[PDB]
This record gives structure tokens, sequence and C-alpha cells, in this order.
């Protein structure tokens, strides 16, 4: 049986990417950068703060010290943390919140794998933070996604071996970190997105306990 659940953040137990879109159109508009539309903001999906804003500056093409760069995305982050303030546990994904509850009555530990430096914050926005166990540092990983390495924090950070757990996420590179970890994905979204070789489901509602022990015996060998 799994000893733990690894879970992304954007995309499974909640959605940021509108936040996320207006803070960095706020930003391209007021550097005077033409591109970033909902297209283009796709790109971004599931990607880290600094290679967001250095996909931003090659719509481009936009050279910028490297102080100059890290003010951009200072500016960006503080408009998004504003934005984020009336977050609340209504935007917990379907299904989540359950999931959750039966992972812990089951002594099953619970870890944040996400990109998101607001992760913490965005957790007790949702009334969370009781459930997981640890918070896997992005600041202290990368090696971004798709390297295993934030999927293998997380799981050392509540004592697991990746081998010995599930990753939940929406992203290509996010399905591969899971799998480069040694951890058993299962996708939620169309399989385009995600990946092969791994459980997909169409949406959160899906991610039960009950589904969750089923897809792992399935992959038992
Ligand atoms: O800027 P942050 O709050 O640290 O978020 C970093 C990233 O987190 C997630 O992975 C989102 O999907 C990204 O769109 C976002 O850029
Ligand atoms: F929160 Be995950 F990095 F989409
Ligand atoms: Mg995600
Ligand atoms: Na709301």
């Amino acid at each position: 049986m799994f000893k733990a659940v690894l879970f992304d953040l954007d995309g499974v137990i909640t959605d940021t990417a509108e936040y996320h879109f207006r803070a960095w159109k706020a930003l391209a508009e007021e550097i005077g950068i033409n591109g970033v539309d909902r297209q283009f903001n796709e790109q971004l999906k599931g990607v880290s703060r600094e290679d967001s804003l250095q996909k931003i500056l090659d719509l481009a093409d936009k050279k910028v010290s490297a102080e100059e760069f890290k003010e951009l995305a200072k500016r960006k982050n503080d408009n998004y943390v504003k934005m984020i303030q009336d977050v609340s546990p209504a935007d917990v994904y379907p299904g989540i919140l359950q999931l959750l509850k039966d992972l812990r009555s089951n002594k099953i530990k619970i870890a944040l794998a996400s990109a998101s430096k607001n992760g913490p914050f965005l957790l007790e926005r949702m009334n969370l933070t009781g459930y997981f166990d640890a918070i896997a540092d992005p600041a202290e990983v990368a090696a971004s996604k798709p390297a295993p390495d934030i999927f293998i924090a997380a799981a050392h950070a509540v004592g697991v071996a990746p081998s010995e757990s599930i990753g939940l996420e929406d992203s290509q590179a996010g399905i591969q970190a899971i799998k480069d970890s040694g951890a058993l994905p299962i996708g939620v979204g169309r399989p385009e997105d995600l990946g092969d070789d791994i459980v997909i489901v169409p949406d959160t509602s899906h991610y039960t306990l009950e589904f969750l022990k089923e897809v792992w015996l399935q992959k038992q060998k």
C-alpha cells in the first residue's frame, strides 16, 4: 500500500492560472511587450516564476540586467499576492477536501510538491494547512519540473521513498517529474496534456482514496 500522496497545487488542489495571467499581462503591458494573451498563458502553466518571466521577455526580443529581471519578477509577484488575498475554501477543487480527509484518517502522508512559492499561503486561504504533513520548498530545489527533485523532496519531507508514493499532477512536466522520482503518477485532464503509460482521470472528482488504492494495486508486480 502507498505511504504518501504528493500533491501538485495548481490544477489539482485549486486553479491559480487566472490570477497569474492577469498579473503577467499587467507586467507585460507595463514594460511594453505584446503577446501575453490567453493562448500564450497556456505555455506558462506549471512553469516557475523565473522561467515564465524569461518566456515573456522572449516575446521580445528583450534583454535586461540580472537585477532588472529580479525586480520585474518581484513586481508581478507583489500584484499576484494582492489578488490571491480572497482565495477561500470554496476554491478547493471537487473531491480534494474529502480525499485529504480520507488520506489523513488512514494515516497516509500528505505533501505538497508545487512550483509555487506562494503554496503555504494558498493552503492557508483554503483552510488546508492542517492536512499537509510537509511542503516541499521550490526555492530549495531546482531543477524545476520535469526534474524529479521537488517530488523527491516532498516524499523525503514526510519520511517516505518516492517508490512508496503516488503523485497527482495536471502537467506534462509534472507527470515526467513524478515518473523520474520513482513515484506513481495519476494525471488529471486530457492525455495529450499529461503523458503516456499512466492512469488519467478527467477531473479531480475521480481522485478518491478507493480509486488511488485500486490504481496502486494495478501498478504493483
Ligand atoms: O510565482 P509562484 O506563485 O512562485 O508560482 C510558480 C508557478 O506555480 C504553478 O506551477 C503555476 O502553474 C505557474 O503558473 C506558476 O508560475
Ligand atoms: F502547483 Be503546481 F506546480 F502546478
Ligand atoms: Mg499544476
Ligand atoms: Na471566491
